[PDB]
């Protein structure tokens, strides 16, 4: 297993076309999964699974800006199981991030940060066993 947190370097940025893939297992009586698109100390595009807010399991994705985080945009589909082997691919399409779990369409972020190729790393936290992280130009 790779080190969590992970830092995955994105070279020159992200582009569309360009497809992240993530694979892992999910830690017994699991918190919280993050992965963070980071613009320098911005955050470009927050997934977080977060498995108990108030009893409810919800995916938050965000951007932080100047360390201040913007509107939550919420997903109540819950791909993520504690124990489990999953899969996260991240397409960069041109107006947004399209995330797929397990190889089914979870959700899409609109670009906030519009300087996709400053886009330069790829954090990767929270109660996982990271198998592998890598991206491949589709
Ligand atoms: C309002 O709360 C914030 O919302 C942001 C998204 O809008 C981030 O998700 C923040 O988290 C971190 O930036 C962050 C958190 C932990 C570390 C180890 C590093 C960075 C934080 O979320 C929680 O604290 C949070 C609030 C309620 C719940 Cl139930 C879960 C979470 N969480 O997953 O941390
Ligand atoms: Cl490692
Ligand atoms: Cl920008």
């Amino acid at each position: 297993m790779l080190i969590v947190p992970y830092n995955l370097p994105l070279p020159g940025g992200v582009v569309p076309r360009m497809l992240i893939t993530i694979l892992g297992t999910v830690k017994p009586n699991a918190n919280r999964i993050a992965l963070d698109f980071q613009r320098g100390n911005d955050v470009a595009f927050h997934f977080n699974p977060r498995f108990n807010e108030n009893n409810r399991r919800v995916i938050v994705c965000n951007t932080k800006l100047d360390n201040n985080w913007g509107r939550e945009e919420r997903q109540s589909v819950f791909p993520f199981e504690s124990g489990k082997p999953f899969k996260i691919q991240v397409l960069v399409e041109p107006d947004h991030f399209k995330v797929a779990v397990n190889d089914a369409h979870l959700l899409q972020y609109n670009h906030r940060v519009k300087k996709l190729n400053e886009i330069s790393k790829l954090g990767i936290s929270g109660d996982i066993d990271l198998t592998s992280a890598s991206y491949t130009m589709i």
